């Protein structure tokens, strides 16, 4: 019901479009939406990406200049620097506009109020769910891919139309799909993954290694081979994305199935509590405060943790081992 | 003992006075103290208030220029911007002075050390306990009103005299009274109210609504009417300010008296613990740190909480209802 | 919605109506419904009110005599004496009736079974949500006001019609509204207010005073001025009833908003537990037992608590102060 | 300080005095104050005491009649029946008085509001601290005894004088002393003894017996002889009232002193908690409610406890023993 499969592409025809940043995402979106017959430009500072974009056939300007010539803009840059760029270069140029559009690929800076555009602007979001390299690898096959849509400020009653038009312009549909959501329901999701199961998985692996080594006389080389130094995990991820998460286990032994199911239903509430706590810590905006303040301080905890992680015994053992199998 | 009812007004005669800001407070204080025969000026940036003040018959200058011409100054601006104003415009002009006076209406920025004037300056405080509109509504009747006094730095042995003179000049006494206190005993009080019983009251009301609706099948319209959508509370506030807090209940039914008294003496320690915790959190200066850091981050929690509060079910129901009774 | 805005007034025309008690409500409800052209009488014992009632143009009889002449009755007396009056004077006269109506303004004595009329009677409830003095202060403007409706026993299939007719007859609609509810959903609400947030507020204020005085060396006069001796609370109640509870804070400083919101969302569960406990204690009928038993004992706890509250330090300080400001 | 040793006796001369009840107290107070030259009468119902009083030379009337003839009255009857007597016979006769006095020997019924005389009456209290026989046994020697004084309602500015006059009239001073206090400070004291150390002592004795018998094979006769069947406790009480509580132990062995002191300082907080709880339960009026409600039910708990206590194993054994030593 809340799903979309295709839509029109007329509202973007005759209008000019400007892309900010020429990294992976921006490069991909621009290279694609140029094929569908759209006047496109690029805004960026004079660096490597500037030369690359000018080589690939794109007329380039400065950001403030690119926004002047454009009726629509894509702010495809990291969430850690977008704030200053918007405050210094964009907002001034933008106060003197009449009817404009502003698209994002992440709702972090907007959902939490770090960027508050005027009311004369249509604020939208188009969030892909892919790495960026495989995207192009799928467009050559004529395939699409999934995205999320959202609207924060509607001043023309045409926002959703613009969002679906953009979605079509970048090769996401038809072939893939597009879901309608909010700026909050995207940041919340992107952050819950980085906070709940990735670190839990890593800590579980590390603890298994430490226990096996310091309580049962196991050697490091075998622990690493069993846990992650082999490619058993990539196979599982593949079978999951292809056949399903539970149907994947049918290709394993009965003993593994029994143990996995029992221990999954046994430890479900514990992780549920953690997920509740973290989702609550996010929904309120505390994590954004924490991260911004650590930025303003000089990334000391970042530094110390990056150190403690690399100087761990497991990391040294993995270094010695990878050197033995030819892996750089 | 610690109370005052009237005092002299001579030390301010012959001296020039400058008022910073022409908002709610400054406007009133200036308009009044001009009637009592005092050379008064105004300092502010060119905006609406500047036009209003130059209209009402006040000679205006730039802030830095007003302090040069003045021997006394009233810093009547919000506590959230006073710091930069003082650091940039006032302090430079102030190092090259001989004998000066500086008055505040709040001790937040001084009690916690965010503003540390020199030792060649007399630092005082005169804090009213009124809204600002009712003040003028009382001066026309020849009435006064209550204020708090305080001194942080005395370089002339005359501070208290200056403070009482100011109090008299703004029509607080005679007719009202004036209490002597500290910059700390004013911020502490102004904050304990905003941290202990206001939020507790609001949360209790919200919880009553939620419980009544989701556990006893009550309709929202009736809950809102009983709790706050009727002016029952304003009557209680009036009778409290007029006759007293306990003597107010004599006009209620015996059942209400019994229940209220029992449940008040039953839940006294719980709230006492909360009040202790918050007063301790304030006395040390942690809240100032918290608030300043949230300012430096971009008000993310402010934003998210303002959202969560308005998007609550009770707020939507109140919106639907107020629309039905004609209340805009 | 269940809401009602206007209805007919025919079923009461030709019938006679009798009002019991001539206090605030009775004096109010009777005059209005007389203005709308209804044969009305009054029942009361020979006392002060009797003289006033016979003065204002109402033909008076004894209570038992008023019900003989009446086809409808309004039992507008305190809930603490209604029981004996009903048991001695009304019920006997009422066993020998054919088709009757009985209206209440409170569902306390009926919701809990302290009054169980026969099955040959229509039992209803019309509960206003106003003080009683301001009611006429709105009827003079041609305005209405809100009420709650309920039915306990229907013997004519016309109960709701009679209830809406009454609502119209007393000037509640049109201009106000009328909600349909039960005798339980009215007593529960009237009691939850007197048990949850009023006493909590009072205890919080008292605790703030005690702490500030006995742990930070503050003077009583300043504490009283900050907390409630000033009319800050009345303005809050006004803006709440007018603009809304949350939209009210927009007129306060950002610091106050931040602190209030944080501490409200921080202490929400604590008060929720209390509200749950009290609502449960009420829904079962325990409080009715408690209150009916304290009467038979002689109101000892009532007495001792009324004493302890007035002999408190805060009360003595407030007495000394109010005497200093002219407040009687 | 708060002590008194003697005072005048004039205000009671020329006035008539009436005594209610001729039991232990009344028979004494009246008998004495007749010797000091005071017109005295008695009010009581026709029984045993009425015959005794008319025999001893006192003119007797009915209660209601005695108050008509008296300007002062002593309500010396049990606290369990005074309420009805006052409500039926006294209060009516008392509304039509001009200047009257009412004296009590206990503040239970007044401190808790079970008796609320008018404002045209002086309400006082004179509480002895003796059994009633020893009072005469000392008066025969020209000695006094101690009492407590209190005033609840003063309408002539002469109450304290009347109280001291009464004290002198009954032979309490000179020879003894008189303390000034309140009705509350007398009820609280009279009740704390009956709730804290008497029952604790009894329970400790019972537990010692039970333990010694059911865990160490001791015989009942020896346990009873050691604990209380011997009059050692009476000698302890005597030496306490005479020499002091601690100085009493000097006549015991060092081992006893050491053990007693150690275990007293070891178990002090435990009993302190109990005393706090009970004093709080009293100060609020809960015990009055409890006791007034057990009467209306029919004294069931009283009955069952009186049974359980007498049918205990300790009470039976005591029976055989007391029968063996000649003690009836
Ligand atoms: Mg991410
Ligand atoms: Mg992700
Ligand atoms: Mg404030
Ligand atoms: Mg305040
Ligand atoms: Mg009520
Ligand atoms: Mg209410
Ligand atoms: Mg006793
Ligand atoms: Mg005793």
């Amino acid at each position: 019901d809340k799903t979309v499969l295709d839509a029109n592409l007329d509202p973007l025809k005759g209008k000019t479009i400007g892309v900010i940043g020429y990294g992976n995402q921006g490069r991909v979106q621009a290279t694609i939406m140029r094929e569908n017959g759209l006047n496109v430009i690029v805004g960026n500072v004079k660096d490597k990406y500037y030369e690359l974009a000018k080589k690939e056939g794109f007329e380039v300007y400065e950001i403030d200049e690119a926004v002047r010539r454009s009726d629509v803009a894509l702010l495809l840059i990291p969430d850690e620097v977008m704030k200053e760029v918007y405050e210094k270069k964009i907002a001034p140029v933008l106060q003197g506009k009449k009817e404009f559009v502003l698209d994002f690929a992440s709702g972090y800076n907007v959902a939490f109020g770090l960027i508050r555009p005027p009311k004369s602007v249509d604020t939208i979001m188009v969030a892909p769910r892919m790495v960026g390299e495989g995207i192009m690898d799928l467009h050559k096959q004529g395939k699409g891919y999934p995205v999320l849509l959202g609207v924060k400020q509607d001043a023309s009653g045409k926002a959703w139309d613009y969002a679906k038009a953009i979605a079509k312009g970048i090769g996401a549909i038809p072939g893939g799909i597009a879901v309608i959501s909010s700026f909050e329901e995207e940041a919340l999701l992107d952050l819950m993954s980085e906070h709940t199961w990735v670190p839990i998985l890593f800590g579980a692996i590390k603890a298994c290694y430490d226990i096996a080594v310091k309580e049962y006389g196991v050697s490091p080389e075998a622990a690493l081979l069993e846990f992650y130094a082999s490619g058993e995990l990539a196979e599982i991820a593949r079978l999951i994305a292809e056949e399903g998460i539970f149907n994947q286990m049918v290709h394993h032994s009965t003993t593994s199935q029994y143990g996995t199911l029992t221990r999954m239903f046994k430890y479900y509430d514990v992780v549920r509590r953690i997920v509740e706590n973290e989702a609550k810590y996010i929904w309120d905006g505390s994590f954004a405060k924490e991260w911004s303040l650590e930025q303003q301080a000089g990334y000391p905890v970042f530094y110390r943790l990056w150190e403690l992680a690399t100087q761990s015994e497991m990391a040294k053992a993995e270094k010695e081992l990878y050197k033995l199998l030819g892996r750089k």
